[PDB]
């Protein structure tokens, strides 16, 4: 039964549009981190009180997330449809979605081989004991984790991986949205293409039903930001914690 349509003209001018977007914002040398207030690992194989009176790798991290935000901006701006929005629906689709994509592209540096984001040497690998130390609880982390398996595990074609991003951002179901039909608009030109490129040009087996689980990873995305919402809110109670972030963070967070 199954019909696959070929890839419309338009169809693969928003691929090119957005893999040349992401090649453009996302530098998978990590050349820039050194740039980043300098990661503190402090001792603490055990310590909340320890973690919130340090936030040893909180500069550090909220500097990456602070580039990433930025990164994710310029991203958006060139996804197709996007400039058609006001201003006001812009700010709030990417205040919305800012960690939900910084998750989601964090899935390029994060390795199964030992359960790490790595992008570099020693100093700039990631490891849940880091999160630990910018003052985040297991019950982020352990479920951060999970879904990077999860999602690293579905085997994206860059293709795949570049739509899925903008379709998280153009999300008509953001509170505060005005203009709800033009976002759903935008997002299912952007659906429409995945689902036509997975028939087409995703072989089997990896592709059965792979539609299906990447909207799953989007609803994941969802509980992951409202479950960073509230810690970042506690985290944001411990005095002096303004400034080991960014007015960026401070703002998208806050
Ligand atoms: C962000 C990227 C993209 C480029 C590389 O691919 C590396 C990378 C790794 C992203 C990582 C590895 C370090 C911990 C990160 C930043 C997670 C952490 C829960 C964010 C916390 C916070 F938001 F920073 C704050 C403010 C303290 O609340 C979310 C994504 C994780």
């Amino acid at each position: 039964d199954s019909l696959r349509p070929k890839l419309s003209e338009e169809q693969q001018r928003i691929i090119a549009i957005l893999l040349d977007a992401h090649h453009k914002t996302y530098d998978p040398t990590y050349s820039d981190f050194c740039q980043f207030r300098p990661p503190v690992r402090v001792n603490d194989g055990g310590s909340v009180t320890l973690e919130l009176s340090q936030l040893s790798m909180l500069p550090h991290l909220a500097d990456l997330v602070s580039y990433s935000i930025q990164k994710v901006i310029g991203f958006a701006k060139m996804i197709p449809g996007f400039r058609d929005l006001t201003s006001e629906d812009q700010i709030v689709l990417l205040k919305s979605s800012a960690i939900e994509v910084i998750m989601l592209r964090s899935n390029e540096s994060f390795t199964m081989d030992d359960m790490s984001w790595t992008c570099g040497n020693q100093d700039y690998k990631y490891r849940v004991s880091d999160v630990t130390k910018a003052g985040h609880s297991l019950e982020l982390i352990e479920p951060l984790i999970k879904f990077q398996v999860g999602l690293k595990k579905l085997n994206l074609h860059e293709e795949e991986h570049v739509l899925l991003m903008a379709i998280c951002i153009v999300s008509p179901d953001r509170p505060g949205v005005q203009d709800a039909a033009l976002i759903e608009a935008i997002q299912d030109r952007l659906s429409n293409t995945l689902q036509t490129y997975i028939r087409c040009r995703h072989p089997p087996p990896g592709s059965h039903l792979l539609y299906a689980k990447m909207i799953q990873k989007l609803a994941d995305l969802r509980s992951l930001n409202e479950e960073h919402s509230k810690q970042y809110r506690c985290l944001s109670f411990q005095p002096e914690c303004s400034m080991k972030l960014t007015p960026l963070v401070l703002e998208v967070f806050g």
